[PDB]
């Protein structure tokens, strides 16, 4: 048995009770944020899987200034008192002391720090302090044994510094040739739905909603921050993937409404039918419900006349996206395809929120809350399976001028949400008014041919 320090000194070694930490390599169910800390940095066991949910997680019970204390305090161990060795060093038992208790404890931090920086970098982006104490206190840790631990983690805080301040941090194997239809490429001012091709719309979009994927860190998903007072500072990935799948759906919207003319509004629903089956070929579950919900809205699945115009096969696989979308059957079809994927964020949000309330925070044993960590495990295996389909790129080629023309649309303009659908639901009531009302006159307003190039690449 070790001489540890006393626990009046260093509160790490209190004796486990029920008052402190509760179990069920033990997993650890809940506990206070010091017995937490003692078993993240344990020194009898390595657990990679606890080191992970805890800086996943530990954003909903501690702030990353306090979890930086808490861990410089764990790594400053006082050792017990010999007393004339002053001006020399100590021996006999503190050499066991610092052998299999100081030295793995220690160890073990560096870990945490080097696990801390590499997949959670954003902590010291958004406080300069905080990557300053890092910093000055790595620069300070001696040791032969922690030398490697030391410049590994200086090296990644460089590295991650190089890719702040260049934007980048794009291999492929072979990609396809980029399609074009009546748009040139270089004049962005001719783009359309209608003027660019189909499948490279598809494409272009699905290169675009995959990085905003996989932007996304897990972290924006814990404690439901993103519908919080400071969502935009504690999602900002999650609610960028939000407002780009809200306005490319109201685009979709906006296309079919306000082509006044019945021939060019079918040529126009007939193209995002197109764009559907490429986005389902890539695997592109999140530019699939964009078009389900932009056909399922009031202002577009109102317009009888302009479905029953469509050909059979079109609505066929109109209707079967739909149908799968109602998402009992999304779960199958996502539950059976491999990476290269953009799943919908939507259901899991669901799912997250629902485990936020189904839970409480907070444990109690006898008057004495603990931190409730089976809730934050549990949230952590809902986010695990989008870094899933993260980790595999898109073997397509990105064009810059239909990136920045995906990038920057705007189909609300400076009206608000609710504003423009009401300016949609408007604009179906004149271009196909309720019964018993005639049908309208628009004349062909489109200077160019609405024939699709086609789907075969
Ligand atoms: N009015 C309609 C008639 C037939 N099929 C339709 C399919 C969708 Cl997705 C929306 C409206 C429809």
């Amino acid at each position: 048995q070790l001489r540890l320090p006393s626990p009046e000194v260093y509160r790490f070694v209190v004796k486990d009770s029920e008052e402190n930490i509760v179990f069920e390599i033990p997993i650890i169910k809940g506990g206070t944020v010091v017995k937490l800390i003692e078993r993240l940095t344990y020194h009898m066991y390595a657990d990679p899987n606890f080191v992970r949910t805890f800086l996943t997680t530990y954003r909903s019970f501690c702030k990353p200034q306090e979890l930086l204390s808490l861990l410089i305090e764990r790594f400053e161990i006082p050792e017990p008192e010999a007393i004339e060795k002053g001006e020399q060093p100590i021996s006999a038992d503190l050499k066991r002391f610092r052998k299999e208790y100081v030295q793995p404890v220690q160890l073990r931090i560096l870990n945490v720090f080097r696990h801390w920086v590499e997949h959670h970098f954003y902590d010291f982006e958004r406080d300069l302090y905080l990557l300053e104490r890092l910093e000055s206190f790595i620069s300070s840790v001696r040791g032969k044994a922690m030398k490697k631990w030391v410049e590994s983690i200086a090296k990644i805080i460089r590295r991650k510094k190089q890719a702040q301040a260049n934007g980048v941090s794009t291999f492929e194997s072979p990609p396809p040739p980029i399609e074009w239809h009546i748009s040139k490429p270089g004049h962005i001012e001719t783009f359309d739905l209608m003027t660019l091709h189909p499948i490279e719309i598809a494409r272009q979009l699905t290169l675009l909603e995959s990085d905003l994927y996989r932007k996304v860190q897990p972290s924006e998903l814990v404690g439901s921050v993103w519908t919080k007072e400071d969502k935009e500072i504690n999602s900002p990935n999650l609610l960028k993937m939000i407002r780009h799948t809200t306005n490319l759906t109201l685009w979709f919207e906006k296309c079919i409404v306000e082509a006044e003319n019945f021939e060019e509004r079918v040529a126009v629903l007939s193209r995002i039918i197109e764009i559907l089956q490429v986005f389902q070929d890539l695997n592109n579950f999140n530019g699939v419900l964009e078009i389900v919900s932009a056909v399922n809205s009031v202002s577009v699945y109102r317009l009888d006349h302009t479905f029953e115009a469509l050909q059979e096969r079109k609505r066929k696989i109109l209707d079967e996206a739909v149908e799968l979308s109602q998402f009992k059957k999304y779960l199958v079809k996502l539950k059976s395809i491999n990476p290269p994927c953009v799943p919908f964020f939507g259901i899991y949000l669901t799912n997250i929120l629902k485990t936020e309330e189904g839970n409480n925070d907070f444990l109690t044993r006898h008057g004495k809350d603990l931190i409730n960590f089976s809730k934050r495990r549990k949230v952590a295996e809902i986010t695990g399976e989008i870094q899933q389909y993260q980790n595999q790129p898109y073997c397509l080629r990105i064009e810059p001028d239909m990136r920045r023309f995906f990038e920057n649309l705007n189909p609300m303009g400076s009206a608000s949400e609710k504003e423009f659908t009401d300016y949609l639901f408007n604009k179906s009531l004149e271009i196909e008014p309720r019964n018993p009302k005639q049908p309208p006159r628009f004349p062909r307003k489109s200077t160019f041919s609405l024939k699709s190039p086609g789907i075969r690449p």
